[PDB]
């Protein structure tokens, strides 16, 4: 009937000035690269189309090492789907793509991860192209003619790749390796949320500009412990099932309103959750004690149902529900014309609010040392924070997820509350390095360095943002 668990809060349609404030906030969001040109999309369209093609290419040239019949060779498929950001239509400028490759029987994901691989480096605008199987869900990482692409992959047990396959069928995962149902993932959720979501040019508007406030507010980043992109895009689409009806100038108002309210950690759900005789982990607090501690359940849709926000501790918990109700307090004001969607969009006084902050300093001598280096460190970031929260003093242990610059370094800040930390800092530098050399990995001219600094002290390691 409706869309989501609840029947909705209210369907109350826009006048002529909600039209006006939904133009107001397009126009304050232009500025910020947030909708991309015709020349780019279609360049994302171009690229994607080579993709697709090498692909169906591909498929095809692994589908004679295996000596099939040239009628069928013909028949099989292959095909490349997008989700995330891109797929949702909200992307931004510069925004990578993240993309499924879907293979027939006969191609194993031995195959995408040697050969395809080197079919890769030899097309023509592919740079930087770089294998992580380790990872939790096995990706090949690159870029096309300037696209970063994710490209992640996944082998049916079907003969043929019908060109309008469907994912959403919950039969595909049956006896597959697990490796094979965390790359069918990304689909399946991005799909769900799509479809779940009562009006999707609504749906696109309110999530570019939820977005938008969540990086300009400092509070995107699901490394960091904050919340990514499918995280969001969950939140929106949970709003828009609320207000089926609403501009977008109310629905980024309703969902401050109704991510302010929310008494965590009730888990935001889409559907109305259906078990099936698949018998996979699932996410379930009644039945999983480690489920229970998880501080703001985000709930994807597809089966099986995972939390997306593990990563969130109390901290940052904290810190975002006072973003939601500062959201709150700026569109009560903007919705009556008194106030500008801009001053939803101001960054936070994060350089003034607290009384202490933790300089994370991170150093390498080359470039490829710095990237990477600085990738491990920013992995590790979480657990400083961990530290502090365990620490018997402290009342907050803010990050701020922008790093910024000053031989090549980075730098991050921590903001804190309390009610010598010398100590919690080393166990985490020495952490740091102690795990870096497990992987072998840590090279000579890397340094990460952590002084905790007083606010009075703080200009001297503040950078050109001095303004
Ligand atoms: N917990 C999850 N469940 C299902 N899919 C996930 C989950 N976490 C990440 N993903 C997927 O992996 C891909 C990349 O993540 P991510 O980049 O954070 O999202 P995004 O929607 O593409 O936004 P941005 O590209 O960061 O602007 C796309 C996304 O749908
Ligand atoms: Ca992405």
């Amino acid at each position: 009937k409706h869309y989501g668990i609840t029947s909705p809060i209210s369907l109350a349609s826009p006048k002529e000035i909600d039209h006006i404030y939904t133009q107001k906030l397009i126009d304050a969001m232009k500025p910020f690269g947030v909708f991309e040109d015709e020349e780019e999309l279609n360049h994302r369209l171009v690229v994607l189309g080579k993709l697709n093609n090498l692909v169906k290419e591909w498929i095809s040239d692994v589908s004679e090492s295996k000596n099939l019949p040239p009628s069928v060779v013909a028949t099989v498929g292959g095909k490349i789907f997008t989700f995330g950001s891109y797929r949702l239509g909200v992307h931004t400028k510069g925004a990578d793509i993240d993309a499924l490759c879907v293979a027939p029987r006969h191609v194993e994901r031995s195959d995408f991860f040697q050969s395809f691989f080197e079919k890769l480096k030899h097309q023509d605008g592919i740079r930087n192209l770089r294998a992580v199987e380790d990872a939790f869900v096995p990706v090949i990482k690159f870029e096309f003619d300037g696209i970063e692409i994710d490209l992640v992959f996944a082998r049916l047990a079907i003969q043929t790749i019908s060109d309008n396959l469907d994912l959403r069928d919950d039969s595909r995962l049956r006896s597959l390796d697990i490796r094979c149902i965390r790359s069918l993932n990304g689909c399946r959720v991005t799909d769900e949320i799509l479809h779940l979501v009562p009006n999707k040019e609504t749906f696109r508007l309110t999530l570019r500009a939820v977005k938008l406030w969540a990086k300009r507010r400092g509070i995107y980043s699901n490394m960091l412990g904050f919340l990514g992109g499918v995280s969001w895009a969950m939140l929106v689409a949970r709003t828009c099932q609320l207000y089926p009806n609403a501009a977008a100038s109310t629905l980024v108002h309703k969902f401050f309103l109704v991510f302010s309210k929310w008494e965590w950690p009730n888990p935001v759900l889409l559907k109305q959750p259906e078990e099936s005789n698949l018998n996979l982990p699932v996410w379930d607090p009644r039945v999983n004690p480690s489920d229970r501690y998880h501080l703001m359940p985000i709930i994807t849709p597809a089966y099986p149902q995972q939390n997306s926000t593990y990563n969130v501790s109390t901290s940052t918990r904290t810190v975002m529900v006072e973003e939601f109700k500062q959201g709150l307090a700026v569109t009560d004001e903007i919705l009556q014309g008194k106030s500008d969607w801009s001053k939803l969009l101001e960054p936070p006084n994060f350089f003034q609010k607290y009384r202490h902050y933790i300089v994370l300093t991170a150093s390498a001598s080359t470039e490829e040392n710095h990237l990477e280096w600085v990738g491990l460190v920013e992995s590790k970031i979480r657990v400083l924070v961990g530290n502090l929260e365990r620490n018997e003093f402290i009342t907050l242990a803010h990050v701020n997820p922008q790093s910024f610059p000053g031989n090549y370094v980075s730098m991050w800040f921590l903001g804190i509350i309390f009610r010598d930390l010398t100590y919690d800092i080393q166990s985490f530098t020495d952490t740091v390095y102690r795990q870096a050399n497990n992987i072998n990995m840590l090279k000579e001219g890397m340094k990460i360095e952590a002084t905790h600094v007083k606010k009075k002290q703080l200009h001297h390691y503040l950078p050109a943002e001095i303004l």
